[PDB]
């Protein structure tokens, strides 16, 4: 007895069918399908194929001279013709990537409300309070399998952006599609609006939100808690719900609340913890060693970092066979007020606590990386051109060949470049970036840095929980996750310096992600989907959309 | 590959408002939408001030229904209705069902086949022709619900005792859904009633001007058994493997071959055949129950040898099999049937028709019913002969000198082709027979008492057989499950109804009968390794009652 | 336009939304290309049946039905699934069907209205809708109205207040102006004003679908009236014709009076049926000679419809005579609840009826009125069945050769008289008609056909008239054209029968003709804006008229 | 009233600052081919935006 939506099912022709972003074809309607469908003289006489569509539109999108304007012109063609969208963006998605996802994301945010154009995702606010249930209705795909949702209060590196910040799960449900192959019509970006404390955007004529500032406490508990209940009312327990770009406190709650009602993922604290670990068995497979012989420095301890370093113990654990305690050994983090060590037990939140050993106090990252002296540092602070020259300079002083993470992002928030890396290091860091950078030549040598970025791995997790029919995600399925991924890599890649096989290979990085993640549902008793087909990769790919144009009754 | 190159519907949605609400059957409500939805919908001044409930609407619709002098004219009324509000028609239907059920399901819906072109209001179900050789698949592309799951298909050669209607045989599986809705609670978006159109060879309506069908003799052979097998792989390959297909009024010889040829490859079953089994092997054991012993001390006699008849005898030798742990070659040893030329015996069977062949044993041929009966000194005697009269006062006498209570099976419909009448069994019997019948016969009061003759409606059993498969996803229906339905059925028949001489439960008890064999029918699948919808839960009586679909209005806002 | 609107898609219609819609549903006359380029192969079975075989085929199941509400409930759903074969059926079946369409059946249909609902027909706008009659009316989905027909239900026939349920009226007035007059049925929009209902019995009935309270009055009934006439106008513009439909007498005038300066407004009980009196008047003078001028009238019933009709028969004595108004009133009597309206009453009348209280003695009953007055013209309007008695028909029969008797009150059960009555009260003298329909009458080897004297005759072609000239204001001379054009289509074919108006059979020859006549005079009148003139106006009419032919669909 | 909560962020701006917003991003285009792809993008998006602006930026 909840209120239902009446909605009315009819042939698309003329005019509703070209403007229906999920059935237009453009110029390549058959000349049957027009003249079954009242096209005829709405389009000019020519037929164009689907590949010859992306070869024009590509044509006017690199003479667009700002990313910007290139994320413009992409959202629109997501919003008029989905599959081109999808076509174009696959066979595409090394040079395009930057331009839908981060860097050019990032600025998208920002600058959200002065772009805005064709509207994309839902808007959940506190004025829907008591009717959450009633906003959901509004959305005309049915079946949805996969949301992604964020209250902006944490964009990449940026901080608060409110209700700006829908880019960001319209972004990653885009690479859920194009990536992961997972169907855009059962993918749904959400965006909870609970108020900005960013004065610029408060103040700013085109900002898209509530002009108030952000609710917390009680008022916002109860949003939430409206929303993940109407969400399991109307999708049902199998519904996927990924969690991206909220502040730590909110984003560790939430995954310890709703993880045991809901199949829920936060791509921030797991998805990130799942490819730096991918990252890192690739990395000792290039130059051996084994990861319990690591010793760690993470500059920045929220909720990447610290489930970064989560993960890593938890896998060396597994491999040792030792006490998670002791795994933790030699993993060390370095927040604003410096090292994270026994005597500041005192007063650190409590996702830091089991990370303070005993250890001399340390005011500066690089008086920490002197005393730890770590084989591998990752930075995840979100603040930009903190890994120094003389911080990669004493990393390449004691290390032959020190594993450098920069994760933050945009670009401009990265810890460091890949220029950087190499130089101060004489060609000798493993560098994997959160951002893209291009190639770097050194002494008449070419390094191509791996870009260990999340994208790697949600979207065949999402996958591989969606085929499974998995009702909860656990993180032996974030190792499985991390193992797939690193055993892509390959020689060919490793030659180059690239921890990660690259983006052109990401359908078959995928499907072997989603099948080792739907496996371990089936053996943790997690997946709802019995039996399991024969065989797994072969199912996963089977499973994945395909961009290339129905034909039309 | 091939069939992602297929071309498909660009099926568009959008928010249903105004008078798009009002004439979609599916959401229409009628007076019944509320204030605020009228006003949300764009619906006020469309409709008088006035809000009525669901329960007003009926009584009014009951009303006027009642005041119809013809059966016809009530389920012309009940139809458009269907075509109009949909849960008002399930509701109405569900709560007035003893008085309903004869206006929309048999007799009047035969009278309904018979006149179809000349009463033709508003469309019902999906025809697919001989025109549509090589596009059939094309044509289940225009029914605009895409999850089916039940499929009733007709090709109209034999509807009940009046021959080959053609096309016009359409009022068959559009009633029995209704039935699956109402009786059964399955979802009417689920359902696709379907007529397969091959010609007629109803010279009447080959010459009427309002026959709705292809004008031509039916098609036979290869012609025939390409478009069917054309219809068998479209209907999977556009809904999958589970979707149940019900064959209902074939031709006997075909009907048989149908379920032979894909039982196989489909999740089928025919009503007919294996519906009529199973209600008959309820009754048997529900007349058990009521006067003692058990199904494998009993001796059968049948009137009439037909194949359909045949499946009946194999079903009660099948349980008696399970009860027993004999093999069926010995429990079908006291199983005997007559024909035209009396007595199927073991000196004939190189004059039998192979399906008779296992029932031929060996005895001394005898020519007549009378013959037969004196000789084996039955238990039980079942009549599937189709000729009115047959058991005679001198039979039912018969019957009733070597058995205290004679159980005596009637099944011949209609009621002129019954084998006796209730009124007859209970006189010529001194009121000491069990009986039932194919058809409704009024109450009969002899010497004291008051007899309530029970009816072999297989309405009693599909509707659950059907609700029981689905929720399993059961892919192949196997003939335990014909079993398991039988004894749910049976075991669903109280005292109060032994009391009047009933072997089955009323209809008004049939939503919780239907859940019951649900349930029953769900087990076996599972215990088969049949059943597709895995875990099983728990309870499975209590799942099957929460997967009905219920009539009561949706809120739209 | 400051004006708010409602967006309308507008989309190809196929497979079911096409089978729904009653305007384009065409049922088994869809064609092969038409199933094959709309989506509905398979949704019909294989056969393609014309559209005069499914009139045959409707015929056919049409009269095995037993009571006329029956028949009238099939043919109301028929009209709710396939508008041109409803529309077809009627016009070509229009002598058998209109006594289930229109009086008498209508008006059980009325009274029983809550009780059979089915498809929803017209738009209801009612006191709850005060402030937002706009608002309403963007919810039809039709959005260039000509024809507006609009009752309160508060005396539809002769049967009273019905309220709401009054609805059957507008709905098959409407009807009628295409099946009978050729007027698009996309462009009438049938209304119901709801206010509530003095009927008792209706506020207590479980089944009614009004507002359930008593009929508002006063100002708060002038308001919604007025925002619903400003709205009509705001929404339509300055040419929709609105007809107003059984409303009291007294909200009828004054509805006339004040928006008749306004809007173009036509009363049909107070001026159509004034119209097609009249014109019985004018056929039957020449059955059985003489001068409108020489009669002498004699009205039962005293309401603002009985003075209408005086007063438009005293409107054309003036115009063949040249005499003021005032003294062609001299011959015309009413007889009200009271008696005989006479001078000496005449300080405590009602005004509309002091120009008809002449000098002479009190008189109680309609009886003393006929044995004193000794009309040669009696007509009935009092809503009350069996008023024209055996004394009074006798009488009239006495002293007149051919007595004029118009019985003009429906439906039948509330006729002053029966055809058969007036026949043979008469020995075969009365020249009969009646406001609803009466089987042929056999008398001492004579057969009389009465004609049917009802407004249906009228009202077609005159909002034709109106609609196709594109007049502004009705004149009270549109109405004697109108009367006149009907009586100059009666032949002597229909007087050797007893018929004194043609039969329905010729409704679009006669509407052509009633719509020529009132065009020419709003040209005439400089109240057309459909200029210049076109200069065969019969022509013209006939090839504006609606045909329900099927269209071809691509 | 049209089943549009949610589909659009919460913020309402008025016709005169839409315009205001499509001038801004129209002039950081390079090229005058540019500007051209955006107007007809705009005139097949929102009929009376399109209208309004070129009216007022003639
Ligand atoms: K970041
Ligand atoms: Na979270
Ligand atoms: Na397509
Ligand atoms: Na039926
Ligand atoms: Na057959
Ligand atoms: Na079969
Ligand atoms: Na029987
Ligand atoms: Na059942
Ligand atoms: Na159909
Ligand atoms: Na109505
Ligand atoms: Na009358
Ligand atoms: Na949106
Ligand atoms: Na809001
Ligand atoms: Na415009």
């Amino acid at each position: 007895e909840l209120p239902v939506m009446p909605w009315a099912t009819s042939v698309a022709s003329g005019y509703t069918l070209l403007r229906d972003p999920h059935h237009n074809k453009g110029l390549a309607f058959t000349e049957e399908e027009r003249d079954g469908h009242y096209l005829r003289g709405l389009l000019p006489p020519a037929v164009l194929s689907q590949e010859l569509q992306i070869k024009k539109f590509m044509n006017t999108l690199r003479q667009y001279q700002t990313p910007l304007q290139r994320y413009i012109a992409m959202m629109n063609l997501q919003e008029t013709d989905e599959r081109l969208f999808y076509k174009l963006l696959i066979d595409n998605v090394v040079e395009l990537l930057p331009f839908v996802y981060t860097p050019t994301v990032g600025e998208a945010c920002q600058k959200y409300g002065s772009i805005f154009g064709r509207p994309q995702g839902l808007y959940v606010s506190l004025k829907d309070k008591g009717k959450v249930l009633e906003v959901l209705r509004n959305w005309p795909h049915r079946n949805i399998q996969v949301i992604c949702v964020t209250d902006g209060e944490r964009i990449l590196g940026l901080g608060d952006l409110g209700c700006q910040g829908m880019g960001i799960p319209v972004g990653k449900l885009a690479l859920y599609t194009a990536l992961g192959g997972v169907d855009p019509s059962v993918c749904l970006p959400i965006t909870i609006d609970v108020g900005t404390n960013n004065e610029k955007l408060l103040n700013d004529e085109f900002y898209i939100g509530l002009r108030q500032k952000r609710a917390t406490g009680e008022e916002y508990d109860e949003l939430i808690e409206e929303f993940m209940s109407a969400v399991k009312q109307f999708y049902g327990e199998k519904v996927l719900i990924q969690f991206e770009d909220f502040a730590n406190h909110n984003a560790f709650d939430l995954l310890e609340k709703y993880s045991k009602s809901h199949l829920v993922f936060n791509d921030d604290i797991q998805g990130t913890a799942s490819v730096v670990l991918a990252g890192l068995l690739a990395a000792l497979k290039m130059v051996g060693g084994t990861l319990a012989e690591q010793t760690y420095l993470f500059l920045g301890a929220g909720e990447a970092g610290t489930g970064i370093a989560e993960l890593i113990a938890l896998e060396i654990s597994k491999q040792t066979n030792a006490p998670i305690e002791e795994c933790r050994k030699k993993v060390w983090l370095v927040d604003s007020k410096g090292l994270i060590v026994d005597s500041r037990k005192g007063s650190l939140q409590p996702f830091k606590k089991p990370w303070a050993h005993e250890h001399e106090p340390l005011k500066t990252l690089y008086d920490a990386v002197q005393s730890i002296k770590p084989t591998v540092l990752i930075g995840t602070s979100g603040v930009g051109r903190t890994f120094t020259k003389e911080i990669i300079e004493a990393m390449s002083s004691f290390n032959e060949r020190p594993i450098i993470f920069s994760l933050s992002n945009p670009t401009s928030h990265s810890e460091c470049t890949a220029e950087q890396a190499y130089t101060w290091s004489q060609g000798r860091s493993i560098f994997a970036s959160g951002s893209p950078f291009a190639p770097v030549e050194y002494e008449g040598k070419t390094f191509v840095p791996g870009q260990s970025n999340n994208a790697y791995i949600f979207p065949g997790l999402g996958l591989g929980l969606v085929i499974s029919g998995a009702v909860r995600v656990h993180e032996d399925m974030l190792l499985a996750a991390s193992k797939a991924l690193a055993d892509q890599a390959t020689q060919d890649n490793f030659e180059k310096g690239s921890i990660f096989p690259p983006f052109t290979s990401i359908r078959k990085i995928s499907a072997h992600i989603a099948a080792a993640v739907a496996a371990k549902a089936y053996e943790l008793g997690l997946a709802t989907r019995l039996p399991p087909p024969s065989d797994l990769v072969k199912y996963a790919e089977n499973c994945m959309y395909t961009p290339v144009y129905r034909n039309y009754r």
